[PDB]
C-alpha cells in the first residue's frame, strides 16, 4: 500500500482503522482526485470568475489571455489575492469576536475576568488611552479602540501599527504606498479589485495583496492576541502533554476544535465545577476532561496548565478524523477552521456528537448549534457538558470499542515574547551576543498549517524543522506546523540533543528547546514583535536580519496571509507546496527575484528539507556577512 | 474571425476596425477559449481554494468529495458565496464613497453641493434623525447614519430594512434568519465561511448568500442611491442621444467609465469653465466635451440633460473596445468595473488617453492614476483636462484617423420611482387599475449586464425585452441591459408601438415608453422601492404580486447579488446565462424548484427569448389568478 498518510505512528495507527471501517477520509480522498488533477489550476492560470469565462492560458491555440482581456500574471495574483481575502476575514472576524468579548467581560457578562492586568495597563498606556477609573472601564475603553482599529478607512492614521511596527520598515511602507487601511476596508477593497474588469495588474494585485498582509497583523492579528492575553493570561513556559494517547475512554471526553479559544476557556471553568464533575460519575465515567485540538487547543495550551480536568492538546487538522476514529470523544465542539465537512458519518460509526458553536461553520450531520455570542458563552458551555454526559451514556460507553494508540509526547508550550524576555534574563542583549558569536547562526519563524499535496501529515515540516536545528538555526513555531513539531518531540529539552553545536549550548544554557511553541498562526504578529525588537537591538532593518520564515506544508490562506505579511515585513519566505502560480512567469519573477529591491523580501520555494534548509542557511549567512558577523 | 459580434449595427462596424488593426478584442478572445471550455468549471464542480486541491468531482473514477470532505453542492455554492462577496464589496466601496461625498460637500469641500434638500429632509424624517440646523449640518447627520448601516454588526438593529422593506417580506425574513447585519459584516462573514474546512454545507451557504444579497440592498444599494439623488438631482424623465455616433472628431472628446459618477460630475463642472472652453480651442477643437460610458454614464444620463458640453451615453461594457476604435477618445477615465484589462494597446493605436480614477482600477499601459478623493475632485477634474488638451494636440489631432458611426438613438432616461409616482398624477393607484384591468399583466425588473457568453452582445436582453412588451409587461430596467435597451430604441416613445395590446394602450395614454429606463444594476435598491410600493397597495407580499426579475446576460457579481436579492425578496429570477452551479444536483433543487416554499421566489433559467418571456407570463398570470384578476 502506496497511499500517502502521516510521519505520526498515531495517526497511521488510526487511518487503518478508518479503512478497515471504509470510511472516508483525506488520506484516502487524496488520491482519487490525483488522478484527475487539472494542470491549468494547478499552475494559476485558469479562472472562473465571471460568464464569458471558465477561462484558461494557452498560447498554443491563441488563448493567451482571458475573454475580458487579462493576462496570465493578473489572472494568477487575482486569484491568489481573493483567496486571500478569506484568510484576512477569519483574522477579522476573530479579532471583532475578541474585543467585544473583552467589553462584554468588563460590563460583567461572561465568565472571564481582567487576568492580566498589568498588560492592560501597558497596553492602553503605549495608545494613550484615557486609564482613570476602574479596571473596566479602562478594558471598555481599550476594546472600543481596538474595534476602531479594525473599521479605520484608507485616509484616517492607525495607531498599533506606530507602536508594534519599527520605523524602517514604516517608511519603505509609507514609500511603496501599503500602509493600510484597517482590515475591514482592506479586505472590501481587495475583494472589490477582483471582480472583473477591476484591477488586472499583477503588480498592483500583489502590492495589494501586500497591503492586506499588514492591514491583518497591525489591524487585528496583534490586538486580538494581546486582548486574549488580559482575559486568559499571558503565557510562559510550562510542560503539556500532546498527541492522541492522552484520551482515556472511561472519562466523558470534550474536544473543543478551530481558532478561537473562549468556548473552551468557558468549558474548562464549568468542568470544575462539582456539579459538573458529579453528573459525569453518576453516569458512569471516572470524570469528566477538555482536551483542545488544533488551534484553539494551541491558544489554551499556551495559557493554561494541564490539571485533572485539562488535559493538553489532540494535534493539527490532519488528526481530526483519526481522532474520532479512537472512539474516545464524546463531543467535538467546533468553533472555526478546520472543522472538516463529512466528519458527520465518522461521527455516527464512533459514537461522537458533534456540536457547532460559531455560525461559520457547517455542514452536514452536526447534531447541535450554539452559536457563540459573549454573554451567552456560560450557557452554552453548561449544554455541551450536558450534551456530552447524554452521548457518552447512550451512545459511547461501553458500546463503542475505543482503539486509543499509547502515543504522548510532551512539550514545552506558552513561550512568548515575554518569556524570552524572562529567559534571557530580561532583555534581547544576550540572543543577540549569541547570534554575534555565532552560537545561533540566525532564527526561523515558522508559520505553518498541514497538508496532503507534497508529503504525508507534517512531514515536510518535521524533517525541515530537523535540519534547521542542526544548522544552529532557532525556530520560532505557530500554527499547525507548531503542533506537528510538538507532537514530534522537537519542543522538549530532549530535542537539545538533534541541535547543533552551537544551538545545543545555548539551548542547555538557559533552559529551553531548540523549537520555542509561540502557538497559533495567529501569533503570526506576536512573532513579528520578537523580530522587530531583535531588528531594534542590532539598529537594522527587518530585512537585513539573520532570520526568515518558512510555511512549508500550507493549506489554507491564514497562513499565505502570514506569508504576505512577512513578504513585505522584509523577510525571506519560504511556502510549500507551490502556491497556485507557477504558469505566470512575471509574477513569479516579481516574488522570487524582484521583491528584494522592493520590500526586501522575497518568496522561496521547494519541499525537500535538506535543500530548503541549505536554501535558509545561505540567505542567513548572506545576511550576517552584510552585518560583519 | 469572432462567431458572435453585436447585435448593434454600431459596434459591428467598429469590430471591423478591431480586427483589421488584427487588435485583440473580446469578441475574438471568445474564441480560443470556447475550444477549451472545462466542463468541470463549467457545472461548479472544480475547486482551487486551497493547497490539497485543485479538485473535481467525477464520480465515476471515484472522487466524489473534495480531499478535505467537501460535496458537490457546497463546493459548488460556496464558490458562488465567494465570488458574490466581491459583488457585495463593489457595492459597499461606492456606498461608503458616497457618504463621504456627501459629508465633504456638506462641509464645503468639494464643487457639488446639496440639490434634493426636499429628499434630505424626508430621509432625515423617516430615519428618526435630528433635523435642526442647517441642510448642511442635517447632510452630515445622514452621512454618518448611513456609514454605521454599513459598520453595523450582525446583533444591532438596522433602520433602512424598517423603513423601505414590505411587512410581509420583514415577517419571512425574521423567521427564516436572515434579517442581516450591515454589508461589511456580512461580506467578511461570507468570506469566512468560504474559507476551507469552515461552511461545507450548500443549504447554509445559500443562506448566507440571500442575507448577504439583503445587506446589499437594505444597508448599501439604498443609502447610495438617495445620497446621489441628493448631490445630484432625483431624475425625472428626459431625453438623451445615445450610442456611438454621438461622438464627433472635431471636439477634445472626455470619456468617463465605470459606476460611481463624481469625477464625471466634477468633470461637466469643470469643462464648462471658460478658461478650460478657450484652452480647448486654442489648441484646435472647436470645444470640449464629455461623454458618459457603461454605468457611470448612466447616472448621469439619468439626472442631467444633453447640452453643448455633456453629450450622452455610449453604450455598455462591451462597447468600450468598439468605442476606443472611433479614434475619437481623447481621455477614458476609468473609475470601477468595467475597464477591461487590455486597452492599452488600443489607446496606443487609435491615439487616447487612459485615466484610472479609482484605487480599485489598475491594467497595463494606463498614462495617469488620480485616485478619487472628495476633497482633491476639483483637482482631479481640472488635471483630467489638462491632459486630454494635450493628448488631443500630441497624439490624435491631425494624426489618428477618425471612424465614427453615424448611429445615433433617442432615449427617454431618468425614469425614478418618484417620475412613474408623477406620470400617474401623482398616486400609485392608476397603475394599479390598470393591472387590474389586465391591460399590464405585470411588471419585470430587468437588472443585467452584458456578455457574449449566450449570445451576441445584447441579443438574448433585447429581444427578450421585445417579447416582453408585446405581451404586455412593463420593464423596469437598470444596468449594462438598460443601455442596451436604449441603443436599440426601445425606451422611446416609437417603442410604444412595439408593445401588445394593453402595454401600448397605458404608454400611449401616459406618454411613456414600455420600458422605463432606471438606470444602474445598483438601482436594483430602488426598483424595489417601486415593486414594495405595489405589495403595500395591493396590501399583499412580494412573492404574491405580478413581477418577475430577469438577468438575461449577466456577467459579474454585482448582477448576481442583485438576483441572490431578489430570490430573498420572494421573485421569480430568471438568470442567463446559467450560473456556475448546474453539476451539483442538490443546490439546483433548492434554487429552482424549493425557494418557493422558503423565500417565495426561484430561479429560472434559459436563453430563448420566446420560451423565456412565456415563462415569465406564466409566472405572472399564476400571480394574477390567485389575486382574482
Ligand atoms: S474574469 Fe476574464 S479571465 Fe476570468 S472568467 Fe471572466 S473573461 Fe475569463
Ligand atoms: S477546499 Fe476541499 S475541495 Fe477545495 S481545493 Fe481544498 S481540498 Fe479540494
Ligand atoms: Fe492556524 S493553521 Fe492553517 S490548517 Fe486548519 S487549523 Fe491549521
Ligand atoms: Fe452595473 S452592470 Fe454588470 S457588466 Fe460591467 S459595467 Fe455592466
Ligand atoms: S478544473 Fe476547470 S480549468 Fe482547472
Amino acid at each position: 500500500m502506496a497511499t500517502k498518510t502521516s510521519i505520526h505512528p498515531s495517526v497511521n495507527e488510526l487511518y487503518q482503522r478508518l479503512a478497515e471501517d471504509q470510511l472516508s477520509n483525506c488520506f484516502d480522498r487524496f488520491d482519487p482526485q490525483e488522478k484527475i488533477r487539472c494542470n491549468y489550476c494547478e499552475l494559476g492560470v485558469s479562472c472562473q470568475l465571471c460568464s464569458n469565462g471558465p477561462c484558461r492560458i494557452n498560447e498554443k491555440v491563441g488563448a493567451t489571455l482571458g475573454v475580458c482581456g487579462i493576462n496570465a500574471d493578473g489572472m494568477a495574483m487575482r486569484y491568489m489575492l481573493l483567496r486571500n481575502v478569506m484568510g484576512t476575514s477569519t483574522y477579522t472576524y476573530h479579532a471583532y469576536e475578541a474585543y467585544k468579548t473583552l467589553k462584554m467581560t468588563a460590563l460583567g457578562n461572561t465568565p472571564f475576568t481582567i487576568t492580566d492586568k498589568d498588560k492592560l495597563y501597558q497596553m492602553a498606556k503605549d495608545l494613550e488611552l484615557n486609564t482613570e477609573g476602574k479596571p473596566e472601564d479602562v478594558a471598555v475603553r481599550l476594546s472600543d479602540f481596538l474595534i476602531w482599529e479594525l473599521y479605520r478607512d484608507y485616509d484616517e492614521p492607525g495607531k498599533m501599527i506606530e507602536v508594534y511596527a519599527p520605523l524602517k520598515r514604516k517608511e519603505v511602507w509609507r514609500k511603496l504606498g501599503i500602509y493600510p487601511a484597517g482590515p475591514l476596508h482592506e479586505l472590501k477593497d481587495a475583494a472589490a479589485s477582483c471582480l472583473t474588469n477591476v484591477d488586472g495588474d499583477y503588480v498592483s494585485l500583489a502590492t495589494k495583496g501586500l497591503r492586506l498582509g499588514l492591514s491583518c497583523i497591525y489591524g487585528a492579528q496583534i490586538g486580538l492576541e494581546l486582548v486574549q492575553d488580559i482575559l486568559f493570561g499571558t503565557g510562559m513556559p510550562h510542560e503539556m502533554d500532546v498527541d492522541l494517547g492522552i484520551f482515556d475512554a472511561d472519562y466523558i471526553n470534550i474536544v473543543f476544535n478551530g481558532h478561537e479559544p473562549f468556548v473552551g476557556v468557558a468549558l474548562i471553568l464549568a468542568a470544575k465545577e462539582a456539579v459538573n464533575q458529579d453528573k459525569a460519575k453518576a453516569a458512569g465515567a471516572k470524570s469528566l476532561r477538555i482536551y483542545g485540538s488544533i488551534e484553539s487547543g494551541q491558544e489554551v495550551v499556551q495559557r493554561f496548565q494541564k490539571d485533572e480536568v485539562f488535559r493538553g492538546l489532540t494535534g493539527n487538522w490532519l488528526t481530526i478524523e483519526p481522532m474520532l476514529a479512537t472512539g474516545a470523544v464524546d463531543v467535538l465542539a467546533m468553533d472555526m477552521n478546520c472543522s472538516p465537512p463529512n466528519l458527520g458519518p465518522l461521527a455516527e460509526k464512533y459514537g461522537a456528537t458533534l456540536v457547532s458553536v460559531s455560525r461559520l461553520v457547517r455542514f452536514p450531520g452536526i447534531h447541535h448549534f450554539l452559536d457563540y455570542k459573549p454573554s451567552e458563552v456560560r450557557e452554552i458551555a453548561q449544554k455541551i457538558i450536558d450534551i456530552a454526559v447524554d452521548s457518552f451514556k447512550n451512545k459511547r460507553h461501553g458500546k463503542i470499542t475505543p482503539k486509543i494508540p499509547a502515543n504522548i509526547q510532551k512539550a514545552i508550550t506558552g513561550f512568548t515574547p515575554e518569556a524570552i524576555l524572562k529567559a534571557l534574563g530580561g532583555s534581547i542583549n544576550p540572543l543577540i551576543e549569541v547570534i554575534k558569536a555565532g552560537k545561533i547562526k540566525g532564527a526561523v519563524g515558522l508559520i505553518n498549517c498541514t497538508t496532503l499535496k507534497n508529503g504525508p501529515q507534517d512531514y515536510v515540516t518535521v524533517n525541515l524543522a530537523k535540519e534547521l536545528i542542526k544548522r544552529d538555526i532557532l525556530i520560532l513555531s505557530g500554527g499547525c506546523g507548531n503542533h506537528a513539531l510538538e507532537v514530534a518531540g522537537l519542543c522538549n529539552l530532549d530535542a537539545i540533543n538533534l541541535a547543533g553545536p552551537g544551538l545545543s549550548e545555548v539551548c542547555r544554557n538557559l533552559n529551553i528547546p531548540p523549537v520555542l511553541s509561540f502557538g497559533t498562526c495567529t501569533d503570526t504578529g506576536r512573532i513579528s514583535l520578537v523580530v522587530t525588537a531583535l531588528a531594534n537591538a542590532l539598529n537594522v532593518d527587518t530585512a537585513d536580519l539573520p532570520v526568515a520564515v518558512t510555511a512549508p506544508m500550507y493549506m489554507e490562506q491564514k497562513a499565505t496571509i502570514d506569508a504576505l505579511f512577512a513578504l513585505a515585513y522584509g523577510l525571506y519566505t519560504h511556502v510549500a507546496p507551490d502556491p497556485p502560480v507557477m504558469g505566470a512567469p512575471n509574477l513569479v519573477k516579481l516574488l522570487t527575484r524582484d521583491l528584494p529591491s522592493i520590500t526586501g523580501g522575497r518568496i522561496a520555494v521547494g519541499s525537500d528539507p535538506v535543500k530548503v534548509a541549505d536554501d535558509i542557511l545561505a540567505h542567513i549567512n548572506d545576511r550576517r556577512a552584510k552585518l560583519g558577523i
